[PDB]
């Protein structure tokens, strides 16, 4: 034992050999065992470390000479035709109750109004609100949309697809090279559409949001907005944002939504909101999409609304956090942006749309509304969540806590063979 | 001491002995001298490099399901009520004279109006500004404020509190879940209100500042307008930023606030002013926290615009940079917004609100306010300065430098006892 | 070649000499074979990560007391004096070919206003568009520039460069300390300037540019708007960004402007443009830097706009990428914006700049506007893209891989000759 020990590749060991002397020896192997338990000491801090599933981010900004511009959705502030309405008051209630599945607010059971809608409801179930809704609600066409431009090239009505919103027929644009940009021309027309002032929305323009082509609009508090008589100039540019799995990040890629959609926050949400009603009620509303049997008018007051304000007291429903119902997305993608403004109607062009539109001046200043969307810059920043220490990663800091200490490998586990058959 | 450097632990050494031969030796030893020379090249470029004291940015998306919400003060435009300034003109050059504290402007002493407000204050020194100020100036009240609400709920007056800046009377917020947030309606009544042209201050509207609850507006240029006649939609996300110490970043947190205030920059800024001033005059202004006696009037134009001059002229105020008299605070918090606008009085509510508030179609369009101020995102940007390097680091890393070279941490060492006997 | 296998400097061989047993001595050469092997793997790893040429980003506050403020451009959305187009239409028509430079768009051919600029240029050739323009168009004086105040001092028309751009005379500020900032009044004046409608420009008010003292402004799509009748309050920020060369990041140095100009994509972009007009076309427009003969008027129907179309088909110029012709610079600083806005004209206000101007109530709301523009903090952004892996690096690094496994650097070159010899 006493040759192997002494032949053991080890500086102490080596020095024991060398200077045969008890003190010595003693000496050597105290240095050894403390350069040995330093090693150690490292070995599991960086382990403990790498146990946190640490992470760094980067950003950086990427280029091409010809990028995808975002869809856009718009709706007009003013919901319902005036004529069809008048006679029908009853009818902004009933809205407000049915898109409860949006707005999320709450209305007092007690008001006149729900009286109303509640009688209503008792004496026509067999009324269909969205067939109504499509018909007398916003609509767009060559007396709405005065122009229209793409990427200097004309655009017509037909290129918008449809939707329903909180506001009712919401127009799409873009459904699925710098500077340059979609523009448009609306004649909002506060002479044909109304709304109720009492419920608020007493303010008059175009509301708007910018999405991915394969994304829903939300709007609530999130969508941008453009006054009656100016021009909006919008510059955007693309963000993308990328998260790791829940050891790192917060993304669960493992969540896939129904009908084989691509996974989105807001798509998860509403999912999750559709499968609870669903399966307390036994229907779904029409602002979601075609899971199943439409529910009948009577259900929104009996059922839905209930079983919405359950949902809402008990968090039925959660987003972001790693445990959440709705995890965040893998990668998302955002378009900030930046409004400017300026006078809509100057006065050398206001005779002359006057004389176009065969308008008087009165209307053209209270009804007109410009926008512009644009694309401030050809290249995008991108942001990379990353993990910090991979498996390979943490083999070759495993070695580095040995440095600086007795350097070896495989002699330590050598002696720790030589200790083996010395104490056996 | 041939059989001690024969059996010393190093390539070179051991190939000393393998060879046997002169040439051989000498070769072996030269080969180990240039690569200790190399390690000890890369330590030193290392620590060198240590001793840059790095760092490295952070940037990460962080998630709560309900956030806490900005306190925000609001504030006229216009100052000063109508009836109790007609016949007291020299009341707008005294409150620029005082306000000096915060705007920090110039003021020509030849002026007519510094003249009138010299001779009043040689002739009324028992005046008090404060007094005026806070009973004549902007009010909040159920006249004013026409509707309130934070998330839903109704709000009132009595919520508001009471601050003075530079306008005066300026009220805040929410003082010391998604797309939803504090909604407002201001009366902003040009018939009673007003304000000097001539000093500036042309342009009618609500002035407004978004900040911590725990911290005092500073408004200045920093301050965000919205319209008469327009709805002004805000949409804020939380920004939080990190800062290392004096030898990594800027931060000093060894300075403490008078009061026992957490530190902030603005408070520094003004407590070192407050500071001076006190120190040089005896007094502080009315605009400051309560530090001790009031100053007298006749102190503004003899005492306080003077002292004011002469901390601006030496630079003895400064902002910033580590070596800055105000060094940048620990963490921060800001509140980027983003705003957009559409007009308010729709020709629908237009007569609803004529109706109900009993005002003119004229006046209503040209006196009312509607703010939102909304949270577009549940996550907030947190950005960490770190240092790049611990102390236990430099140790791992250390030894690295040793690496590729002669691989030893202790045969170094032993050999350098060896050659210590050896010259000895 | 037994001792000296014996005696090399191995965890393995050491293993070898001691068992002194054919199976162990087996054992210890496979397991010191595979320990480097696996160096040699991590190694190679490691190495083909090195000639990715890898990189990380940092992001970090700078800050001075005063910092240098940016240049601002102003322009006229009218562009015309109405007199001296009122009997010129063609005007409008020859200015938009001649801008073709810039706007790059597309005009029909077949529309009458190009017919009648054809006979025009057919019959006028000698005559001059810019000694036009520049007399006839926007014009800045007493008459135009209400009110200048850079920081609290006065300022005078005198102090505007003039540039030509799109709109033509646009002029420029500040050419080649905290939330103050410039602050002007313009009026635009409806009465005499003038635009055709029928080309767009059916908007009036303010357009201007921020940009660095020693750059072009673009304007295009990129440039912000102000309204007439209200006041505009825009808060900046410096934001700066650094990028690395072709192998790590997409910058090319080598790459420099004429007339001995500092490096600008924009500037790249435009000389290329102006390079190849000049080399196919043989003149230069006047739009551009004084590279040579300007075109002449006939020119422009007949070479420039045919040049441009094929330019522009070809994708002969190109921006951003790394193999692009406009390479993004070294180096980049952008002014980011935020704006709000408030009633300008304020009724108190609004009698006395009446009494003023001696202008009518009607003249003033519908011809002035007010600007602010203000930084945001005595600190700005910067991002650096930064080399991940410096050649120095590597060599540390390379030492990484040997750890965990056998130590050593030049021993498994000892055992290599050791071998060499053993196979000779």
């Amino acid at each position: 034992d006493h040759d192997f020990a002494i032949s053991t590749s080890f500086h102490g060991i080596h020095n024991i050999v060398q200077n045969r002397s008890k003190i010595r020896r003693v000496l050597w192997l105290v240095v050894v065992l403390g350069s040995v338990s330093l090693v150690t000491w490292q070995i599991y801090i960086r382990l403990l470390n790498y146990f946190t599933w640490p992470t760094t981010t980067s950003i950086e900004v990427q280029y091409v000479e010809k990028m995808e511009f975002p869809a856009v959705t718009f709706c007009n502030l003013n919901r319902f035709q005036t004529d069809a309405v008048a006679k029908f008051g009853v009818i902004f209630f009933l809205w407000h109750i049915v898109s409860k599945v949006l707005h999320l607010q709450e209305i007092t059971a007690n008001s006149t109004g729900s009286r109303e809608a509640t009688d209503f409801a008792a004496s026509h179930q067999n009324f269909s609100i969205v067939e109504f809704i499509r018909n007398k609600g916003f609509y767009l066409n060559n007396s709405t949309l005065l122009d229209c431009e793409f990427f200097g090239k004309p655009c017509s009505p037909k290129d918008f697809a449809h939707v329903f919103t909180e506001y009712g027929n919401c127009f799409t644009f873009n459904h699925g090279v710098s500077g340059r940009g979609l523009s448009l021309l609306f004649n909002v027309n506060q002479e044909a559409f109304t709304d109720n002032p009492a419920l608020g929305f007493v303010d008059a323009g175009i509301i708007f949001v910018i999405h991915s082509p394969k994304k829903v609009p939300q709007f609530d508090g999130l969508g941008l907005l453009s006054p009656v008589g100016m021009h909006a100039r919008v510059t955007i540019r693309q963000v993308k944002t990328v998260h790791q799995e829940y050891p790192w990040g917060e993304c669960n890629p493992n969540i896939k939504l129904q009908n084989f959609s691509s996974y989105s926050t807001s798509g998860c949400l509403k999912e999750c909101k559709a499968q609870h009603i669903k399966k307390q009620c036994g229907c779904v509303p029409f602002l979601l999409p075609g899971y199943g049997i439409e529910c009948d008018l009577q259900k929104y007051f009996s059922c839905v609304s209930p079983v919405l304000d359950h949902i809402e007291f008990k968090d039925l429903c959660t987003v972001g956090t790693h445990n959440s119902s709705c995890p965040v997305s893998c990668e998302e993608i955002e378009y900030p942006a930046t409004i400017s403004y300026s006078s809509f109607p100057s006065q050398k062009a206001l005779k002359y749309l006057s004389k176009k539109l065969n308008q008087s001046r009165k209307y053209i200043r209270e009804n007109l509304v410009k926008i512009e969307i644009n694309y401030s810059d050809l290249n995008y920043k991108i942001t990379q969540q990353q993990k910090a220490v991979s498996v390979s990663e943490l083999l070759a800091d495993l070695g580095g806590q040995l440095g600086l200490f007795c350097g070896a490998s495989l002699i330590t586990i050598i002696e720790i063979i030589e200790y083996l058959f010395t104490n056996f």
